[PDB]
């Protein structure tokens, strides 16, 4: 959504911020998910696994899986203009 890819800085509007580490469609779902690596550990978060299956690897308790169509480029950085 909006040309998000792995490595993109994303936002899921209290907005959450994470870097997309994985995009795909787990078995059982009919929608594409983004697996986000968040900056800090979070309660309902894994180390890159979703419903038991591993999709990427990150530090303990930093992986959050959401619907890709719920993601937007991280607005904190979207307005950043370059040097001249």
């Amino acid at each position: 959504s909006h040309g998000l890819e792995v490595g993109s800085l994303a936002e899921v509007k209290p907005p959450f911020y994470g870097v997309i580490r994985w995009i795909g469609q787990p078995p059982g779902l009919n929608e594409v998910l983004a697996g986000l690596e968040l900056e800090d550990e979070c309660a309902g978060c894994t180390d890159g696994t979703f419903r038991g299956t591993r999709y990427f690897t990150c530090a303990l308790k930093k992986a959050l899986f959401v619907k890709l169509k719920s993601c937007r480029p991280d607005s904190r950085f979207a307005s950043l203009q370059p040097v001249s």
